[PDB]
Order: structure tokens, then C-alpha cells, then sequence
């Protein structure tokens, strides 16, 4: 009479590959979402950029437009 | 008495039914965990466009009453 420790090896072993493909598809799905909620998240990366740009360059405008103004008066 | 794995195999299925889950929970833990920070993230970023275009709308006011200013003072 067999101890069941053949058996139970090979029950685990189904449960094991079974579960494992389960996960990955999970995973499969949280990796597309991510995806999407990057782009999300980097859209406007671009005009970001810029916009920061954007601001130094008119303060440095201002203040010497300031100075401009103080060497007139 | 017969040969009857029966309960053992069950024994092992239930125990390997809390390993598997345990290992779905880490995921979704880790994947919900990046979802908040890029939820963060974006705000974070169109917040600090925001900002960012508000001040030029502010300084361009400045720049064009300055220009007038400049202006009228030379001449």
C-alpha cells in the first residue's frame, strides 16, 4: 500500500502549473493597465517642459525690462 | 482497510489553495501600489503645468505694460 507521497506530489504539481497561469494572466492585465496609466501620467510632458521654459525666459524678460525702465527714470 | 489518498491529496490542494492566493495578493498589492503613485504622479504634473502657465500669464501682462512704459520714456 502506497504512503500517498506519489499522490500528493502530483497534486501539487497539477495545482501548481494551473495557478501559475492564472497569475500570469493577472499579471498580463495589471502590466496593460500600467501602460495605460503611463501615458496618462506622461501626456503632457512635452508642454511641461516647455511651459517651464516658458516662465524663466518672461521673468528674465520682465526684470530686464524693469532695468530698462529704472535707467530711463 | 483500502488504499485511499484521498484526504491527503485534498490536504494538499487546500494548502497550496493559500499559497496561490498569497501570491495573487503580492501582486495585486504591488501593482495597486504603482497605480497610486502614477495617479500622483500626473497630478503632481498637471498641477505643476499650471503653475507654471499662470506665472507667464502674469508676466506677459508685465512685459507689455513695461514695453509701454520703455516707450513713452524714451520718446
Amino acid at each position: 500500500k502506497p504512503d500517498c507521497t506519489a499522490a500528493m506530489r502530483d497534486v501539487r504539481q497539477q495545482y501548481e502549473s494551473v495557478a501559475a497561469k492564472n497569475l500570469q494572466e493577472a499579471e498580463e492585465w495589471y502590466k496593460s493597465k500600467f501602460a495605460d496609466l503611463s501615458e496618462a501620467a506622461n501626456r503632457n510632458n512635452d508642454a511641461l517642459r516647455q511651459a517651464k521654459q516658458e516662465s524663466t525666459e518672461y521673468r528674465r524678460q520682465v526684470q530686464s525690462l524693469t532695468m530698462e525702465v529704472d535707467a530711463l527714470k
